[PDB]
């Protein structure tokens, strides 16, 4: 490591000038073309607020994963959606970059294309199906570990749905020992309701209540409907619970 950061910084100087001859003889001597500065920024991701397409195709082809994040949990995606480089975020679509990551702000790339008034952005986004508290088992698994775990659920129980559960930040209520679930597509959100609770071991004047993409889902949805609506590109349903105290 006492030459990763190095080498990393020479990557991003070539990204910087735009020296693609340099940056492709480097590419093809790099041991990992994602190799982090000591901001634990990549080379995709520095890249990617640059502008230039090109740049971005020969580290994308070189192996570079766009779905990587910085400490700020800050993505390639985000970042050329903040600065509205389309053809930069047209190639991160087509590499599987994920639309839903939120950044430590909670905010996605949608949210930022909209608050730059990236239009054409904004438009390539929803196109590709974007949408119109941070769970501990997103936050410690990389993406592409959690949609192969999700992709592998869905094609050995296609009966069933997979969902992540946790307790929201800060909520008076118990715990659960399990966060990993597999429900009936057609159990109800009310019958999860009731086998939450039941685990939680709460008495019936406990309140609990549900929240998948900070909205309450209704009781009389079915798992497989809510999952058809609500789960995301790893393949999995998140549900976050608490009290009444979190309002």
């Amino acid at each position: 490591g006492s030459m990763s950061v190095l080498i990393s910084q020479s990557v991003i100087n070539y990204v910087e000038e735009e020296n693609i001859p340099a940056l492709k003889a480097l590419l093809e001597k790099c041991k990992d073309v994602d190799e982090r500065n000591e901001c634990g920024q990549t080379p995709l991701m520095l890249a990617a607020e640059q502008g230039n397409v090109e740049i971005v195709k020969e580290l994308l082809k070189n192996g570079a994963n766009c779905n990587l994040e910085d400490l700020d949990n800050w993505t390639a995606l985000i970042s050329a959606s903040k600065e509205g480089h389309i053809h930069i975020v047209e190639e991160l679509l087509k590499s599987g970059a994920s639309l839903e990551h939120r950044d430590m702000g909670g905010w996605t790339a949608l949210m930022w294309a909209c608050y730059k008034g990236r239009t054409d952005v904004v438009e390539l986004l929803l196109s590709h199906g974007a949408n119109p508290m941070k769970f501990v088992y997103k936050e410690e698994h990389p993406f592409e570990k959690r949609r192969s775990e999700g992709e592998k659920i869905r094609k050995k129980y296609p009966d069933r749905v997979p969902v992540i559960v946790e307790k929201a930040p800060k909520a008076r209520i118990g715990d659960l020992d399990k966060k990993k679930y597999l429900v009936p597509s057609d159990l109800t959100v009310g019958q999860f309701y009731f086998l939450i609770r039941k685990r939680i071991h709460l008495r019936a004047e406990d309140a609990l209540f549900f929240f998948v993409n900070n909205v309450i889902p209704p009781t009389s949805a079915t798992m497989g409907q809510l999952y058809q609506e609500h789960h995301e590109e790893d393949f999995f349903l998140y549900i976050a619970y608490s009290d009444e105290s979190v309002y």
